[PDB]
This record gives structure tokens, sequence and C-alpha cells, in this order.
């Protein structure tokens, strides 16, 4: 069957071990432990095709990020995640994305802009500067919580859906 390989990327705490887990594992992480390079694996059905993830969840401290480039080079997809209350993550997507250019060698390369923590009232990204950055980039922003699940399906199907546009 067909295997889509996932990367989510972006700065620290913004969320993305609480959504991959989220998605595969079906509980919310509360606690904050820094990945380093994690990979969970999930057969699944999405639109009607029997496929399956293979998503790497990435570092996003500095410090723990060590050969990070190597794990995304292999990515098919990557969802570009920043927290709607975190204003620094969000300026720090251009870089991300950069990187992800990088490590393809292309301009061309299916992604997903992610804005989490949509459940939480701090928010410093309006959702117009998010779909802006995303219309630039030529991709879908989707907004979710890993908390109530809102939006955290739908990320990873869209992106699954961009791979396949590629
Ligand atoms: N309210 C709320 N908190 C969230 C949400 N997603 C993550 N968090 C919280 O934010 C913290 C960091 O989440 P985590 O998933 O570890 O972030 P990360 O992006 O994987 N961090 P790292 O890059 O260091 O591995 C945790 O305390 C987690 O509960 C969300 O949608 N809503
Ligand atoms: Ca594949
Ligand atoms: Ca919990
Ligand atoms: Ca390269
Ligand atoms: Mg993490
Ligand atoms: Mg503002
Ligand atoms: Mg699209």
């Amino acid at each position: 069957m067909t295997e889509y390989k996932l990367v989510v990327v972006g700065a620290g705490g913004v969320g993305k071990s609480a959504l991959t887990i989220q998605l595969i594992q079906n509980h919310f992480v509360d606690e904050y432990d820094p990945t380093i390079e994690d990979s969970y694996r999930k057969q699944v059905v999405i639109d009607g095709e029997t496929c399956l993830l293979d998503i790497l969840d990435t570092a996003g401290q500095e410090e723990y990020s060590a050969m990070r480039d190597e794990y995304m080079r292999t990515g098919e997809g990557f969802l570009c995640v920043f927290a709607i209350n975190n204003t620094k993550s969000f300026e720090d997507i251009h870089q991300y994305r950069e990187q992800i250019k990088r490590v393809k060698d292309s301009d061309d390369v299916p992604m997903v802009l992610v804005g989490n923590k949509c459940d939480l009232a701090a928010r410093t990204v309006e959702s117009r500067q998010a779909q802006d950055l995303a219309r630039s980039y030529g991709i879908p922003y989707i907004e979710t919580s890993a908390k109530t699940r809102q939006g955290v399906e739908d990320a990873f199907y869209t992106l699954v859906r961009e791979i396949r546009q590629h």
C-alpha cells in the first residue's frame, strides 16, 4: 500500500508532539517533554485509500535539533506548526520553510501551515495573518487544538492531500 512520509516541524513548545500523539493515540499530552526525534506509524484510511502514515516528530528546541536536517530530507510532506499564542513561533516559520527547501533541494514541497493551540484565547497571530503567509507559499492554513482535537485529523489529512497534488 501507499506510505506517506510526513514530517512535523516548528519551534519548541508549539505542540508538534501533542498534535501527533492526539492523531495517533487519541489523547492529549499536557506535560512538556522536549523531543529529540521520534517516529509514529499507523495504517489509516484517508479518502477511501488504505495507506500507511509514517510521521517524524522533530525537535523544535535548538539544543536537541542535532541532525534534524538528516531526518527531514526523507519527508514527502511537512506540517509547519506554530502556536497562535506565540508570535515568535509564527515568525520562525519562514526559516523552517527555508530549511525544508534546502533539505528537499526544491522550491515545490508539499506543506501545510498549522496554527496550533486554538483552544487558547491569548491569541497574538490572527487567522488572516497566517492565511496570508500560507497563500505566499501556495499552501493551506489550518488551525488546530491538540487539546480538544479541533482540526487535528484535518491538518494531517490535508497534508496527505497536498502530497497527492505533487
Ligand atoms: N492548550 C493547549 N496546549 C497545548 C496544545 N498543544 C500543545 N500544548 C501544550 O504545549 C506544551 C508543549 O507541547 P509539545 O507537544 O511538547 O510541543 P513540541 O512542539 O513538541 N515541543 P518540542 O519542539 O520541544 O519537542 C505542552 O505542555 C502541551 O500540553 C494545544 O493545542 N492547546
Ligand atoms: Ca511514500
Ligand atoms: Ca493527558
Ligand atoms: Ca540540500
Ligand atoms: Mg515535541
Ligand atoms: Mg498583532
Ligand atoms: Mg490545497
